[PDB]
């Protein structure tokens, strides 16, 4: 499953409680539609690479500063992290390719 | 001789334009001690077989998008490649095997 992140403090410290894993933080709203879709297809990778992957979650409405912080513009917007490297930032709803990106490394609202 | 990768996108390109040549690609930094002996053997080869083989170099310490995804962990690290796909993966600084791999296609830090 996909956890909620609820302010800075708490995804600073996601960061580096997630060790060697690869992160993915996925930056949605409840207003968003494509955000809805491929929603479910992210918990299901998450259940899958538990062991290996840890999946984030920030709702832009109620975190401005972390939004800020990642530049993000558009939704979806996924980012691929390991060791508090951003590695890759992904917007977009093709659920494949999100696939895809969580494995190599383990429509647009706004 | 051999070409720096400078991203993902760059070497996404590169290994298309390759066709059904062999690619090889060799992670290296500037702190790696055997990564500066087998070079210039590694430039050898790339005259030597500039028909037939692309040669690129990928650089850790600005790359850790494309580390991850190749799963380098140590260096020198050489990944043998043809069609996009990984044929064979090697490690470490012995040179002879290095010239002879790449003919059959056509010490260890971090
Ligand atoms: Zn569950
Ligand atoms: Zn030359
Ligand atoms: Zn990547
Ligand atoms: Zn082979």
């Amino acid at each position: 499953m996909v956890y909620p992140v609820r302010n800075k403090d708490d995804l600073d410290q996601q960061l580096i409680l997630a060790e060697d894993k690869l992160v993915v933080i996925d930056f949605y709203a409840d207003w968003c539609g494509p955000c809805k879709i491929i929603a479910p297809k992210l918990d299901e990778l998450a259940h899958e690479y538990s062991d290996r992957v840890v999946v984030l979650k920030v709702n832009v409405d109620e975190n401005e500063d972390i939004t800020v912080e990642y530049n993000v513009n558009s939704m979806p917007t996924f980012v691929f992290i390991k060791g508090g490297n951003v590695l890759e930032l992904f917007v977009g709803c093709n659920s494949d390719k999100l696939a895809k990106l969580m494995e190599k490394h383990a429509c647009i609202v706004d």
